This record gives C-alpha cells, sequence and structure tokens, in this order.
C-alpha cells in the first residue's frame, strides 16, 4: 500500500505558521547561508516579495511551488537558498525525495542538499556542508550534487538519515554575474516517502516447553536500525503465533513471548515462518524458516 507523504509544505512565508519554508541568502554564494527578510506588513501577501530594502533578490510561494527572482540590483556571485521541511523522520531509515524542476533562467544555476529543518526564526542560518550531519548516501537519480544548469522536469533524491526528527529539501540557486534582467527559477510538488526494505531473518531460536523465541536480524544494504519493522511469527500450519514491532535501535536478539499453550504445542525439528513488515515503507520481506531445537 500508499506510504504516508512525510513533507510538511502548505506554501506559507509566515514563519510560525505550520509547513513555513525556510528562505536565505549568501552574499558571494558561500557555503554560508543567512535568513532573506522581506516586508512585514507583506508576509502572507501572494506574488512576489522583495528583499527587504536591498530588493537584489524575490521570492515567491503558494500551495504548489516555491519560486526565486534575481533582479539587475544584484550583487554577483549570489544565492538565494529555500528550506522545504519534513515531518519526523526514522533513524537510519531510507527515504525518496520527488519533486519538479520548473523554469531555470538563463545564468542562473541550481544545487540540491539535504539539510536540517528550517527552525521557524528570522534568526535561522545554515551551511550546504551541514549536509553530512544529516544524511549519508544522498543522491540524484541520473544527476551530481553541485551547482549545476539542470535539466527541467521530474527529479528524485535517495538518502538515509543519521538522525530521528525532521529535516529539509535544500532549493539552492545562484547568478555568478549580474543579471541584464528578472532571472526567475521555480521548484514544484514537493514530496517525500519512506522507502526503507525491511529486515531480513539471521537465524531463529524456539525450543519445546519455551516460551522465548529468540529471533536474529540481518540487512543486505547495511541499515542497523530495525525500528518499525513488524515480525510475524506462524506455526508449520500457517497459524499466527505472535506479532512484535522493533524498537529505536532494539539489539539482536530480538525476543517473542509465546503463551504456555503455544510453547508446549511446539515439536522437535518443526520449521516455522517469520515474515516481516516495514511498517512506514510498506515493504514485506520473503519468508522465511527456522527449526524448533532441542531445549538444552
Amino acid at each position: 500500500e500508499l506510504p504516508d507523504d512525510l513533507m510538511n509544505f502548505k506554501g506559507t512565508w509566515e514563519v510560525s505558521a505550520d509547513g513555513s519554508s525556510g528562505r536565505f541568502f549568501s552574499k558571494g554564494a558561500t557555503d554560508s547561508y543567512v535568513f532573506h527578510l522581506i516586508p512585514a506588513k507583506d508576509v502572507k501577501k501572494p506574488g512576489w516579495r522583495e528583499h527587504n530594502e536591498v530588493k537584489d533578490s524575490y521570492i515567491k510561494i503558494d500551495k504548489q511551488s516555491i519560486a526565486a527572482r534575481y533582479k539587475t540590483s544584484t550583487t554577483a556571485p549570489y544565492s538565494v537558498a529555500f528550506k522545504v521541511n519534513t515531518k519526523s523522520l526514522i533513524k537510519d531509515h531510507d527515504y525518496k525525495i520527488t519533486f519538479e524542476q520548473g523554469q531555470i533562467a538563463s545564468g542562473i544555476t541550481v544545487d540540491y542538499r539535504i539539510g536540517s529543518a528550517f527552525n521557524k526564526t528570522t534568526d535561522d542560518s545554515f551551511k550546504i556542508s551541514d549536509e553530512s550531519k544529516y544524511a549519508s548516501n544522498v543522491k540524484i537519480e541520473g544527476e551530481e550534487q553541485g551547482f549545476k544548469q539542470r535539466e527541467q522536469g521530474d527529479k528524485t533524491i535517495s538518502f538515509r538519515t543519521l538522525k530521528e526528527g525532521p529535516m529539509s529539501l535544500v532549493l539552492l540557486s545562484k547568478v555568478e554575474k549580474k543579471p541584464q534582467g528578472d532571472l526567475d527559477v521555480e521548484f514544484k510538488n514537493l514530496k517525500i516517502i519512506d522507502v526503507t526494505n525491511p529486515s531480513q531473518l539471521d537465524k531463529g531460536v524456539a525450543y519445546v516447553g519455551n516460551k522465548n523465541v529468540q529471533l536474529t536480524l540481518k540487512s543486505d544494504d547495511g541499515r542497523t536500525n530495525f525500528e518499525g519493522d513488524e515480525i510475524s511469527l506462524f506455526n508449520s500450519r500457517g497459524e499466527l503465533l505472535q506479532t512484535v514491532t522493533v524498537t529505536k535501535d532494539q539489539q539482536n536478539p530480538i525476543s517473542i513471548t509465546l503463551s504456555e499453550d503455544q510453547a508446549k504445542s511446539l515439536k522437535n525439528k518443526e520449521k516455522l515462518k517469520v515474515s516481516i513488515k516495514q511498517k512506514q515503507s510498506k515493504k514485506t520481506s520473503k519468508d522465511f524458516f527456522f527449526e524448533v531445537g532441542i531445549d538444552p
């Protein structure tokens, strides 16, 4: 089934509103970005909102899109960046960001990064290089990161979280020479889903008359936090004995407690079945099997 969309984009510059987006600029297009102020009286107004008093860049947000405009008054190199926040993510889970790269004016180059969530203050700041604190194995499908004149269209970004909690999609653009006219860049239809593969059963231990079933989990893609993995244990006749959900960084072995009747019903060398469902990504493993052994 359909995994939940974890993007928190409500299309507003109102700093305290739910799902508001971060707005920043980098004088000289460096690693460091500071907040992009706009006139206080116009913060909820639709259309192009000027960089307060300086008016070198204008910004525009709505329910579907986020956009930047570079004016002739810009001192080049100069960069505007946006932060599109996510809902709380799980540590060591795999995610898939999708969005559409809209118009890119001639002279504008674009980069896509993962970052900390916009902290909902006019004092917020960030560094591009902060990416390595939040995400690993970041990959734009069929493209490299860094400022480039990208093709317009559907974009896919996959990554693994190094932390728990909200993060952001960082939409960066810049100009390297003084604009000769209004230069617009737009991003739209922003989504993020969990794509974590469920764990695999490495080994299972069960004994006749013993209520404690010990399951050892493994992973083929280097995942160590099995949090959210729904483990179902069945007897050889296909009857469900018990279901457990793995907690945050729960270490091996994962314990399953049977009832006294279930423990007595086990037979020596019986083949038990294990099915694992990743709760967030909705992906389900292949069937795994192990034998009920002899109680030492």
